[PDB]
């Protein structure tokens, strides 16, 4: 009676103006309830002042509080439980201005 995680809503690509808040969202189900983790260009993200991990029911979001140009890239959500793991990926583009 246990099931590996299923993404009901996979992460979507996003375009965000530098300095604004960016949020990436998935909807996930599984038994046991799946743990959700996030990666940026292949590296697992850990707790930080720069982003928040939030959940509501089955919905999970990664919130990037004040986007920098360097936040542009490929983000991967991973759902994990005792019976499996699943990953979905999207690209966050940061529309920046400046010198350099």
């Amino acid at each position: 009676g246990g099931t590996g995680p299923i993404f009901i809503k996979e992460v979507s690509n996003a375009d965000i103006s530098m300095g604004d808040v960016a949020t990436l969202s998935v909807t996930v189900i599984g038994i046991p309830k799946p743990k959700i983790q996030w990666f940026f260009n292949g590296v697992l993200l850990t707790p930080s002042a720069d982003y928040k991990f939030v959940f509501d029911g089955d919905d999970h979001s990664l919130i990037i509080l004040f986007t920098k140009l360097e936040d542009e890239g490929e983000y991967t959500s991973m759902a994990s439980n005792d019976y499996g793991k699943t990953i979905c990926s999207a690209y966050l583009k940061i529309n920046s201005k400046g010198e350099g």
